[PDB]
């Protein structure tokens, strides 16, 4: 079982990276979305 | 392992925070997926 | 334990469900990259 | 129990192969921005 609470800890690690590299990209993706509209309005 | 649960019961709930700002971003680029759409057809 | 495990096989589904809906995503924004491509070269 | 592990292992693989197919899709979005921000600079 420690074996595997070692092994699943670094998946949560590995997983709580995943999920700040989603929430970087989120933040681009809304910075991008406001440089479309306002390319777009104009 | 029940300090394994506990655990496993926070990296679930910060996994389904996570899906659930994916839902709101996939929500948001299809609003902008639209928009785009409209702004090449003209 | 059988109710844990009951429990992260529920985690499992929600897991795949949304790898499934960002596979879905990814085809969204390749059409939507395709289209802008075109756009973009006109 | 190790029924339950390598039904972990093949979560983690699969989970390992989404977090891949997102970092390959931030790559794609990326280069894509790039290219939005050249076309709207002219």
């Amino acid at each position: 079982f420690q074996t595997f609470n070692a092994k699943f800890d670094q998946f949560s690690n590995d997983m709580n990276a995943f999920r700040s590299d989603f929430q970087a990209f989120k933040d681009d993706f809304a910075r991008f979305n406001q440089r479309f509209d306002n390319f777009a309005t104009k």
